[PDB]
């Protein structure tokens, strides 16, 4: 079977500047709404725009990123449609 055994090198949650999807760009947020494989954090990015992700983005499982929780993420905004994502969702605790 898959063990998901971490290895205490290397996290993102640890401020990695060296590798990262947005420059420098991680934003801290708190899960408004998850649907499916898609989460929504509250971080209104144009006139309400609620900053969405895919459950590929989130922290090692898919099960391990709940709604009304806080995170860390990524906003990259889409130069083709004007909104933005959130890349790299780590799990934080508050």
């Amino acid at each position: 079977g898959a063990k998901g055994d971490l290895v205490s090198f290397r996290i993102d949650e640890s401020g990695r500047a060296a590798c990262v999807n947005a420059v420098r760009q991680k934003k801290r947020a708190t899960v408004d709404s998850i649907k499916g494989q898609f989460g929504f954090l509250n971080f209104e990015v144009e006139d309400g725009k609620k900053l969405f992700f895919h459950m590929s983005e989130v922290q090692g499982n898919t099960v391990a990123l709940h709604p009304g929780d806080t995170v860390e993420f990524s906003v990259v905004t889409n130069q083709r449609n004007g909104k933005s994502s959130a890349c790299n969702v780590l799990k934080i605790n508050d």
